[PDB]
This record gives C-alpha cells, structure tokens and sequence, in this order.
C-alpha cells in the first residue's frame, strides 16, 4: 500500500536522524571504552552480573537493520551502556568515570533530538 510506503519512508527517516545521534554519542566516547561488547572470554563471568550487555557496534547493528522504531526504544539501549558499566565496575575506575561522562554530554544531544523527533514528526 501507499501508506506502507510511507511508514516505511517515515522510519529511514527516524533511522537516518538515529544515525547522526549515533555519532554524535560515541564521540563523547574517545577512548572507546564502550565500542565493543564486553568480551566473555577477557571478563568470563559478565553475564552473571549483567543480563541484558550492550555497546555501540551492537546498537549500530540494530539501527542498520532500522530496528529502531522511535527514539524511546534507542534511548533504551544507550542507558543500559551506561547502566551496565556503573554497575559493574566500582566508582574509582577509569570505566565507570567514562560512563558518567558519557551520560552528562550525552544528555545535551538527546535532549535536542527528542525535539526534532517530535518537531519533524
């Protein structure tokens, strides 16, 4: 149908827009400390303290796929990177810091594209 059309136009749109917040969050990352998921065979026991891991190559993934289907759903994905590491690794680490600092900055970027999600529609 022509409205499946547009839907779909709509959510490459969204996909699009993800993309450039995408960018914008992991360069608040330099050290690349949350690029990649946590290996299981440097930290063997992470799924016991962690049940649900993610990072930023697995949301890419997602958002590549248009997996996303409105900023909620990638806003979830970019707390439990954050979340995840505050939990598991104690507030005197470089991780964890990193962590804080992501979320402070990233809070500016996500702020704005709330607005430009409502605002495009």
């Amino acid at each position: 149908s022509m409205e499946q059309v547009a839907m779909e136009l709509r959510l490459t749109e969204l996909t699009r827009l993800l993309r450039s917040v995408l960018d914008q969050l992991q360069d608040k990352d330099p050290a690349r400390i949350f690029a990649q998921p946590v290996s299981l065979k440097e930290v063997p026991d992470y799924l016991d303290h962690i049940k649900h891991p993610m990072d930023f190559a697995t949301m890419r993934k997602r958002l590549e796929a248009q997996g996303y289907k409105n900023l909620h759903e990638f806003e979830e994905d970019f707390d439990l990177i954050i979340d995840n590491c505050m939990k598991y690794n104690a507030r005197d680490t470089v991780f964890y810091r990193a962590a804080v600092r992501l979320r402070d900055q990233g809070g500016v970027v996500l702020r704005q594209a709330r607005r430009e999600v409502d605002s495009i529609g």
